[PDB]
């Protein structure tokens, strides 16, 4: 899978379009601090990933599956600059909406620690 990051105050039209493509009103979601988007090709793989981001206490969550809603998964991938081929070969997509560039890395530091094998300070 892949992770993407967008800043609400610096790319307002990108975040507006991601929330509108998700079928939500960004004009109503204006009170949210963080929005996380999970898209996976099976609902079983999506249910792992949504629980994995829920451990961090993310302020808003939205979930889609490529087999149930291929058109909506494709629309959000297109908005993130991702091809329909890239959506298919990656198994899953994560899109993170944040108010600052360091807040994205603060969240990513958990995802990078959960990924790979570690026991003796292997990487970074």
């Amino acid at each position: 899978g892949q992770i993407q990051y967008f800043n609400v105050d610096e790319n307002p039209e990108q975040v507006r379009k991601l929330i509108e493509q998700a079928g939500l009103d960004p004009d109503e979601l204006r009170e949210a601090e963080v929005i996380i988007i999970i898209i996976s090709r099976t609902p079983e793989q999506l249910e792992k990933l949504s629980r994995q981001v829920k451990e961090l206490g993310a302020d808003r969550l939205l979930e889609f599956n490529v087999d149930e809603n291929p058109e909506q998964a494709s629309k959000l991938a297109k908005t993130a600059g991702i091809s329909e081929k890239q959506l298919r070969e990656a198994d899953y997509i994560i899109l993170i909406l944040v108010r600052d560039e360091k807040k994205a890395k603060k969240f990513a530091d958990s995802l990078r620690k959960k990924g790979s094998l570690e026991h003796h300070h292997h990487h970074h």
